[PDB]
């Protein structure tokens, strides 16, 4: 479903921005 | 529904972005 | 309703991504 | 509509990750 | 469509994030 392509995606996003949150400090 | 896992995830990078924000500050 | 808080928080996401420009430039 | 509202903001963000890119890169 | 396309941009954002963290890294 898109919304659930939507989610998996966000959650992609969300692990992304976590590493680069601490590949800052 | 998915769109409550949306509006988390949203959220979630919000507050990820913030965090990186105040970091490079 | 959800797509308004959907929208709001994209519009967050802009501004915070236009202050991580701001302070990588 | 919201949703072409939600395409703006989205176009945008792929922007400023671009342009992110493209000043981390070089 | 556009759902289609927010699938798409949402794609494209994952691949830039990941080339985020290749330069980060
Ligand atoms: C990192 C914060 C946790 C919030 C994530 C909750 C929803 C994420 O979905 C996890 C999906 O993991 C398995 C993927 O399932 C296959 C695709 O459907
Ligand atoms: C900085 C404000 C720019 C607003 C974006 C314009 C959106 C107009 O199109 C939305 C769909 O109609």
């Amino acid at each position: 479903d898109s919304l659930k392509w939507i989610v998996f995606l966000l959650f992609l996003i969300v692990l992304l921005l976590l590493a680069i949150v601490f590949l800052l400090r």
